[PDB]
RNA sequence: GAACUUGAGUGCAGAAGAGGAGAGUGGAAUUCCACGUGUAGCGGUGAAAUGCGUAGAGAUGUGGAGGAACACCAGUGGCGAA
């Protein structure tokens, strides 16, 4: 039984999964497009971001969750559905922080897709 | 052969520079390894499948290993004969 904690939104462009932690990272519950059901071009769209987040904070709510802070990883559209979403369970998002990895010129990206 | 100082060079006084070689050091990120929390998918596509995952993956926290490249600055900006 925590109250405060951080949800982890993974927004790719083929799923989003939503990971809700206590402070200290420990995993309470998480959901993801791909949990719900959604399958290929579904789990990408903001719709299924919206409802995973949802029921990763249902899940939550049952550890007895109040506020929240939010990080947002990758290039995905799937973080103001997930967002909104968090606040519509009722959940209060103090603050939502962009994550995502930026490297400082390493390692040599896959090469371009000729589509 | 003898003069001259503009060319060329030297002296003296300043200026900028990813110019080069050598030796160190630093932060981000990817991967891998160990551990805690945690559960059923993750990944990928135009759509799928191969692949990975209940032998506990992906997500998440801490630490560690190693290799390569140096975000922002950064600019028809600089330097170099190329």
């Amino acid at each position: 039984n925590i109250e405060s904690g951080i949800a982890h939104i993974r927004s790719t462009f083929n799923n989003t999964i939503v990971t809700i932690t206590d402070t200290h990272g420990n995993a309470i519950s998480w959901s993801s497009a791909g949990a719900l059901g959604f399958r290929g071009s579904r789990k990408s769209t903001p719709f299924a971001a919206q409802m995973a987040a949802e029921t990763a904070a249902k899940g939550s709510i049952e550890h007895g969750l109040k506020t929240l802070e939010v990080t947002v990883k990758g290039p995905g559209s799937g973080r103001e559905a997930a967002i909104r979403a968090l606040q519509a369970a009722g959940l209060e998002v103090t603050a939502i922080r962009d994550v995502t990895p930026v490297p400082h010129n390493g390692c040599r990206p896959p090469k371009r897709r000729r589509v």
